[PDB]
């Protein structure tokens, strides 16, 4: 039996109007208020375009959704509404649908994002600390509002580098946290899935996002994208085990009484823990200080209960300069 160490009762104390997302009645806007300017992306969930509001001439992002169940879309909409105005939380501007096809589109604020594959390599030590701190504000906020993002990855972190503006987007996989609830482990992107998802521990919590953040962070400071490069869910756990070591995995499994599938146990084998500095090289030297390693080490723990919470992470000395500058 596992439960979050912080914000566990947020949804217990709030009324049904907050977490009963299926009760939501979607208020449709007008499709004609928005026009496509250029396609900027695509995914299994939607096609994304840079758009413009013909009324105010303001830029926006239009995501034309592929077939989705009523329950799922209501969940994304309710969460976006509940988190409105929070630090670095993307703003949902409107929700529209095509009459004949009933194809819905979500309208979001526009962020002039630069491909992370091109942006990250140019980030300085300070830039990394700054952007990760900004992302942490968003995570502590949603966690404080009883919501788990469950899909933290570079693709869901829009950054306008010129303006130094960051937004955590795509809340379609997010969920409300309820103590003891068993969630679907089929969330997050493989390279960012926490050990809990990989060993089928269903009663996970906000801490899942912290493992994903840790993966992003490790990728940035070590200049290795992605950090844990597995080809399937089983191999993903193997990649993690070859770094953190099987001793910690065994302890983790014993604590929560989890039994790995025979095939998985075989693939994992036995591995010694590898010091974080073994990933240091001439290319990532100006970015792997002791503070960075200490911070990373406290994020990437098998036991989700051991990981730093977003609030704790924000106070780690690694971010002391960012905090000082802000104050
Ligand atoms: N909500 C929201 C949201 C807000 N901006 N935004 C952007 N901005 C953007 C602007 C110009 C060029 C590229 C992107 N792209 C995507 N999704 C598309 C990206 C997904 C990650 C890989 C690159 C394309 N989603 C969003």
């Amino acid at each position: 039996m596992s439960k979050a160490r912080v914000y566990a009762d947020v949804n217990v104390l709030r009324p049904k109007e907050y977490w009963d997302y299926e009760a939501l009645t979607v208020q449709w806007g007008e499709q004609d208020d928005y026009e496509v300017v250029r396609k900027v992306g695509r995914g299994k969930y939607s096609e994304v375009f840079e758009g413009i509001n013909v009324n105010n001439n303001e830029k926006c992002i239009i995501k034309i959704l592929k077939p989705v169940k009523k329950k799922k879309i209501k969940r994304e909409i309710k969460i976006l509404q509940n988190l409105c105005g929070g630090p670095n939380i993307v703003k949902l501007l409107d929700i529209v649908r095509d009459q004949h096809s009933k194809t819905p589109s979500l309208i979001f604020e526009y962020v002039n994002n630069t491909d992370f594959k091109v942006l990250y390599p140019t980030l300085t030590d300070y830039d990394i600390r700054y952007y990760i701190y900004e992302l942490l504000k968003a995570l502590d906020y949603c966690h404080s509002q009883g919501i788990m993002h469950r899909d933290v990855k570079p693709h869901n972190v829009m950054i306008d580098h010129e303006l130094r503006k960051l937004r955590l987007i795509d809340w379609g996989l997010a969920e409300f946290y309820h103590p003891g609830k068993e969630y679907n482990v089929r969330v997050a992107s493989r390279y960012f899935k926490g050990p809990e998802l990989l060993v089928d521990l269903q009663d996970y919590d906000y801490s899942l996002d912290m493992w994903s953040l840790g993966c992003m962070f490790a990728g940035m400071i070590f200049r290795k994208e992605p950090f844990f490069y597995g080809h399937d869910n089983h191999d993903q756990l193997v990649k993690i085990a070859k770094v953190l070591g099987t001793d910690g995995l065994n302890a983790y499994l014993n604590k929560y009484r989890i039994e790995l599938d025979p095939q998985l146990e075989a693939l994992v084998g036995r591995h010694s823990r590898k010091p974080w500095l073994k990933f240091m090289n001439a290319d990532n030297q100006h970015l792997v200080s002791p503070e960075a390693i200490d911070f990373l080490d406290k994020l990437l723990r098998y036991d989700h209960q051991e990981r730093l919470t977003a609030l704790e992470a924000m106070t780690h000395p690694y971010f002391q300069q960012v905090r000082a500058a802000e104050n």
